[PDB]
């Protein structure tokens, strides 16, 4: 399997692993691990076009989008290639973060590796939310913590 | 021209910002950009193999080596595709990285997107230290700071 991992870290409390892995190349990438210092409920979880750490989480960019589609959510023929949707922090703080992805590879044009990936302020509203905004970022709000996608072990 | 950035930290004052410019995919990749709070002298610089960033610089694994090559020196035929040298800093502990080198890649089975860069301790001595550390990692001693390599624009 092509594995790969992010550690997500950011100025406040927020951190976690999260692991990626894809058996076959032209198969689904599970995608799975903790992320802590959350509040609860549900958090924008995106893979971002770039991996540049520079000015923490802003430099990173926008979705990431080679198909230059409008942002949608995971289950969407409309959206970016990074729109994995949301996460879902319990009371506790913590998300512990299972999904199986389609769109996104660990190799080819749609590889995320060398990419941030970014969890929100805020919920995903996955393109309904009515504005540009929402068709862009799907109003998740700022980032609060992010991790630039390594190939693992 | 692919572009890749990674910034370098550590649980030391070792810090940084390295660029990555290929104009040509096969041409030479241009390296380039500024470490601080480091010793005077010289310290190994290396590509690893792995972008894994969970356990610090520790689980970067060892010098990337897909060619299952011996250690050795940017110039030498026998090297790591991660086998960078070593870079130096002057007396205020800042190191101007100025290097171009053309086995490393950004795209391809070289390309070191979503591996870690890692700045040692020591010299590295370009594997003609005569024992057995030396043909694996130079005997560039401990990792002071890493960064996985991530896509710049
Ligand atoms: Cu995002
Ligand atoms: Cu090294
Ligand atoms: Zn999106
Ligand atoms: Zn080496």
């Amino acid at each position: 399997a092509t594995k790969a991992v992010a550690v997500l870290k950011g100025d406040g409390p927020v951190q976690g692993i999260i692991n990626f892995e894809q058996k076959e190349s032209n198969g689904p990438v599970k995608v799975w691990g903790s992320i802590k210092g959350l509040t609860e409920g549900l958090h924008g979880f995106h893979v971002h076009e770039f991996g540049d750490n520079t000015a923490g989480c802003t430099s990173a960019g926008p979705h990431f989008n080679p198909l230059s589609r409008k942002h949608g959510g995971p289950k969407d023929e409309e959206r970016h290639v990074g729109d994995l949707g949301n996460v879902t922090a319990d009371k506790d703080g913590v998300a512990d973060v299972s999904i199986e992805d389609s769109v996104i590879s660990l190799s080819g044009d749609h590889s995320i590796i060398g990419r941030t990936l970014v969890v929100h302020e805020k919920a995903d509203d996955l393109g309904k939310g009515g504005n540009e905004e929402s068709t862009k970022t799907g109003n998740a709000g700022s980032r609060l913590a992010c991790g630039v996608t390594g190939i693992a072990q």
